[PDB]
């Protein structure tokens, strides 16, 4: 309960609770409300959001990102676990 922070990325499980957790803090709610199967166009993440939130993922996972990955797995169900494969 209350949480409301970020973690580190050690199975998919982090990645999920971090992306959702983010998108919390995004959008003023609880983390549970989160849709990680709908598509991130539909919230708040509009076009460029995508690239203020991937600068924060990628340098929270050490490394770099790509748009495409927005372009591909727009859900947290599909861009966390494609993370827990593309770094985990």
């Amino acid at each position: 309960g209350s949480h409301m922070k970020t973690i580190q990325p050690a199975s998919v499980e982090d990645i999920q609770s971090w992306l959702i957790d983010q998108f919390a803090q995004q959008l003023d709610v609880d983390p549970d409300d989160i849709d990680m199967e709908e598509s991130f166009d539909n919230y708040d993440l509009n076009s460029s959001k995508a690239l203020i939130l991937l600068g924060r993922l990628e340098k929270w996972l050490g490394k770099e990102l790509n748009p495409v990955l927005i372009f591909n797995y727009p859900t947290i169900a599909q861009l966390a676990k494609r993370l827990g494969e593309l770094y985990l």
